[PDB]
C-alpha cells in the first residue's frame, strides 16, 4: 500500500444545487413537478415548507446529478430562504402577472447572493394572462446572468419541454461541472449525506476528514464551501457562525419560526432578551428540535445577518414587526 498511496484518482463532481425563487404562489412547486413528470392537480398550495428533491440525467457518459431547493410560503415571507441562497449554484426565477413588475427586485437579490451563478426566468400562468411579457433586452444586459425568458403554463403543460432544455443545456456549463475531486472527497460528501443529526460542530467534521485521507486543514476549508454550495450543509464563514455545520435545514427555519411566531415575544413589542429563549427554544412536545444553549448564538446571530433582527444592546435585540 505505501508504495502507491500518495496520490489519488480524480472523478468529476458533476453536482449543482437549482434553487427556485419567486414571490409565493408563483408557480415555484409546480414548476417543479413538471420537471419531474409530476403533473399538475391545481392542490399543489397545500405543499409548503423546505422541499428538496434530487435529479438527475445521462448527457453522453456523464451522470449529471441536480439537487431542487423548493422554498415555500413560509420561507418566502418571512425572508429565511437567504440562508440557503449560496454560489456556484443555478436559480430558476418563477414570475406571475398579478405582481406587477416585481422581477428587477429579484434580479438584484439573486446578484448579491448568487454571484456569476446562471438564472433561468420563468414567466408562469400565461394562460390567465397571455399579454404578461418583460423588457428582456434590458434585463438580460443589466443582469448577465439571466440566460433566457420562458413563457409557460404548469396548468396546460406549455413551455415546460423548451425550458427543460435549455435547464439541461445551462446545467452542463456551469463552472464546477468540470471541476474534479478526489476520492476521500466524495467519501466525506456521502458520509454527512447518510447522517441524520441535525448539525455537527467544526471539530466533529474535522474527525470525520481525519477518518478519511483528507486531514489537512487548507483541503478540509475548500470542502466545506463546495458542500455548502452543493446544499450537503448549511455553513456560514463569520467567526459567530462557523462552528454550526446544519445538516437539516428545518433545524434553522424552525428555530427561527418559534422566535418570529413566540406568543410571550408578541405582548413587549417584540424586545427578544436571552433570557427568553429557554421557554421559546424548549422542547414542547410531538419531535420539537433540540436547541442547544450554545446555538442560541448562532440562530441569533444568522437572524442578525440577514436583517430578521435588530441590536439594541449587547443582551437585547428588536424584532421590528411586533412592535
Ligand atoms: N392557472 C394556472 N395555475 C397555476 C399555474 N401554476 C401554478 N398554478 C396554481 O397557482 C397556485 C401557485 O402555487 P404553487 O406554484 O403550488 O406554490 P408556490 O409558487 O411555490 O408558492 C397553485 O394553486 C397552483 O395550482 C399555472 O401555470 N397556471
Ligand atoms: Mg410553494
Amino acid at each position: 500500500n505505501y508504495f502507491k498511496s500518495l496520490e489519488g484518482e480524480k472523478k468529476p463532481l458533476n453536482e449543482v444545487k437549482v434553487l427556485l425563487v419567486g414571490d409565493g404562489e408563483a408557480g415555484k412547486t409546480s414548476l417543479l413537478k413538471r420537471l419531474l413528470g409530476e403533473g399538475f392537480d391545481g392542490n399543489e398550495h397545500q405543499t409548503q415548507g423546505i422541499n428538496i428533491k434530487k435529479w438527475g440525467f445521462k448527457d453522453k457518459d456523464k451522470e449529471i446529478k441536480v439537487n431542487f431547493w423548493d422554498f415555500g410560503g413560509q420561507e418566502i415571507m418571512h425572508a429565511t430562504h437567504q440562508f440557503f441562497l449560496s454560489k456556484r449554484s443555478l436559480y430558476i426565477l418563477v414570475l406571475d402577472s398579478r405582481r406587477d413588475e416585481k422581477a428587477e427586485y429579484w434580479l438584484k437579490h439573486i446578484r448579491s447572493f448568487g454571484g456569476d451563478s446562471p438564472v433561468l426566468v420563468a414567466l408562469n400562468k400565461i394562460d390567465e394572462n397571455p399579454s404578461f411579457e418583460l423588457n428582456r433586452k434590458f434585463l438580460q444586459e443589466k443582469y448577465p446572468s439571466i440566460k433566457g425568458f420562458f413563457r409557460i403554463s404548469c396548468k396546460e403543460d406549455r413551455g415546460i419541454e423548451g425550458f427543460s432544455q435549455k435547464l439541461k443545456k445551462e446545467l452542463l456549463k456551469v463552472e464546477h461541472m468540470q471541476i474534479e475531486w478526489a476520492k476521500s472527497w466524495f467519501e466525506v460528501k456521502t458520509k454527512l449525506e447518510k447522517m441524520s443529526c441535525n448539525f455537527i460542530t467544526y471539530e466533529e467534521y474535522r474527525n470525520i476528514c481525519l477518518e478519511e485521507n483528507v486531514g489537512d486543514k487548507s483541503s478540509q476549508n475548500t470542502l466545506v464551501d463546495f458542500l455548502n454550495d452543493l446544499g450537503v450543509i448549511v455553513h456560514f464563514k463569520d467567526i459567530s457562525l462557523l462552528d454550526t455545520h446544519v445538516l437539516e435545514p428545518k433545524w434553522i427555519t424552525e428555530g427561527v419560526y418559534k422566535i418570529i411566531n413566540s406568543e410571550i415575544l408578541a405582548k413587549k413589542k417584540g424586545v427578544l432578551r436571552f433570557s427568553m429563549l429557554d421557554e421559546i427554544l424548549e422542547q414542547k412536545k410531538e419531535g420539537d428540535y433540540y436547541y442547544p444553549p450554545e446555538r442560541y448564538g448562532y440562530i441569533i446571530n444568522l437572524m442578525k445577518k440577514f436583517e430578521l433582527c435588530y441590536s439594541i444592546d449587547e443582551e437585547t435585540v428588536l424584532l421590528p414587526d411586533l412592535l
